[PDB]
């Protein structure tokens, strides 16, 4: 599955942990409050977070404070509310990691996905 695929949520709906860990891009699944449900190996490779220990933490409050902004969190919340989350933008991740430019794709699951790749 490619980053930004039109039907990416269909493909990932079928996937187990190892399968998610085999993706070419970082993949995070959040509930509507931003708590982390899933977090793959590729994401940990970008961020330095241990995927096994971030599960259950709040993405916006505790893991990724730099994403607590209108440009990221605000877009998440709008898409949770509208029921149509499917949005793509550039961002920089810089909390407890080397500042790293990424592309982000947020999309509602068949739970909400946050997909990340380096740029
Ligand atoms: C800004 O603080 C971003 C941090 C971050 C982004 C994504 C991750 O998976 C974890 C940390």
């Amino acid at each position: 599955v490619a980053f930004g695929s039109e039907d990416i949520e269909n493909t990932l709906a079928k996937m187990d942990d190892g399968q998610l860990d085999g993706l070419a891009f970082g993949a995070i699944q959040l509930d509507g409050d931003g708590n982390i449900l899933q977090y793959n190996a590729a994401e940990g490779d970008i961020t330095g977070r241990d995927p096994k220990q971030v599960i259950g933490k709040n993405f916006f409050k505790d893991v990724a404070p730099c994403t607590d902004s209108p440009e990221f969190y605000g877009k998440f919340k709008e898409g949770v509310a509208s029921g149509n989350l499917n949005t793509m933008f550039e961002y920089t991740f810089d909390y407890q990691m080397t500042p790293t430019k990424v592309k982000v794709h947020m999309k509602k699951a068949l739970s909400y996905w946050v997909f990340v790749k380096r740029v």
